[PDB]
């Protein structure tokens, strides 16, 4: 089937994610739903890109938790600006979201914390994220060890643990076709002959594929 | 299982690759194994990121077949240095390489061109990739044309069509795990008592998860 401009769900880009969203959660040839690859880079231009998952999305952006001192914590810290891609093998769909970052405010991040499986709390704690580390001895050790300190305790949020929210400045939504002659349509913030006035300040248009 | 540094089938990582690779080529639950998110970025720091397919590999690094007239034709123009994710959910798995890219030479983007189905060719002639255009007629009725136009033809290459190889500096092989503690092994180019030979300049290391 086409995807075309006059059969959007939205021309609010978040809720036309949403509604592709729900298409690939109902779907059962999809495991997360929510699995997305985050690139960040560099203030001087060196990419880094890895999986994460999607936790939370609404009118002020895309959230994610991870650890402020890995690899892409310093990244984002220096050069607060991301890229996600969410990609839908059997819907044939691509959605790309480019935005400048922000940390979520502590108290979310203790909530979003506490939220998990206490295994994955306390594996929070164990690991300082793309640290070098001996073994995976040394890792499995030390887990064992802090599920006896944290016996019927709560486990503290680290002080580098936390969330952020990706606020979309641009959402490309691609559906793959024939020929490779895909369907591209791209909002982003702001008129051309062939630019669209989206809700709010959207605008979007059609990408060749 | 445990991914562990003494069961690496190879201490060069483009052979370990290779070993993922034919798994997850084997796997039925997996479409497209050769399926990877390119992230580029600008000089100064604006990420961005697309899946694209591998189309081939080996000692000389990583191929891919894009637009060079494209948004991230141009980004690696600028800035050749790039970052591709390889994610194998059904394996539990993840690979990323960081490198530096360069053109592949015009004779192997002609030979590797003429390969494809001819729609395929005809459609990277009528798409002039990330440009904006009015709707998918304008794309429908193009493609008409140009199949006219090279019936019994042999289609011509576009100028701005080729292929871009990726040579690894970094290549890190994720397996996920139970608690959030997956296992990451780290492959650098180039020593500490947590740093390892590999094959060649490869040193390899393992990461907090
Ligand atoms: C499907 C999937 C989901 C993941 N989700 C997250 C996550 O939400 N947060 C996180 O910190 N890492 C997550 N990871 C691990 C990351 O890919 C990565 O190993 C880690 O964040 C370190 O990346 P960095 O060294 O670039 O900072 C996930 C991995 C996979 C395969
Ligand atoms: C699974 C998959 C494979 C793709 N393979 C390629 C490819 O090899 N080359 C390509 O130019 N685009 C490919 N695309 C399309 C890209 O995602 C993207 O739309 C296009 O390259 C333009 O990206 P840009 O605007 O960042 O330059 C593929 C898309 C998907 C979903
Ligand atoms: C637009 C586009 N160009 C090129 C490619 C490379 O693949 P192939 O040479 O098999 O068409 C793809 C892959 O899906 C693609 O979508
Ligand atoms: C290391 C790591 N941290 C955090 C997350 C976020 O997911 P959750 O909060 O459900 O564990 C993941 C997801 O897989 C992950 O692998
Ligand atoms: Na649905
Ligand atoms: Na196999």
């Amino acid at each position: 089937e086409a995807f075309e401009e006059t059969h959007l769900t939205s021309l609010d880009p978040v809720k036309q994610f949403a509604a592709w969203f729900e298409e690939a959660v109902q779907c059962p040839d999809i495991g997360e739903a929510n699995a997305m690859c985050l690139a960040t880079c560099t203030r001087d231009g060196k990419p880094s890109a890895r999986m994460l998952l999607l936790k939370g999305f609404g009118k002020d952006g895309f959230r994610f938790f991870t650890n402020f001192e890995s690899r892409k914590g310093k990244e984002l810290d220096s050069n607060p600006f991301a890229s996600l891609v969410f990609y839908w093998e059997p819907l044939n769909r691509q959605v790309r979201v480019e935005g400048p970052v922000k940390k979520l405010p502590e108290e979310e991040a203790e909530c979003y914390f506490h939220s998990r499986p206490k295994s994955s709390q306390i594996g929070a704690v164990v690991s300082h994220q793309s640290s070098v580390i001996p073994d995976r001895e040394y890792l499995r050790k030390k887990n064992e060890e802090l599920e006896q300190l944290y016996q019927d305790q709560e486990v503290p949020k680290p002080k580098s643990w936390g969330g952020y929210v990706l606020y979309p400045q641009v959402m490309e939504f691609w559906q793959g076709q024939t020929n490779r002659l895909h369907d591209r349509i791209v909002f982003r913030r702001g008129l051309g002959p062939m630019t669209h006035r989206g809700e709010e300040d959207w605008l979007y248009e059609r990408l060749a594929p």
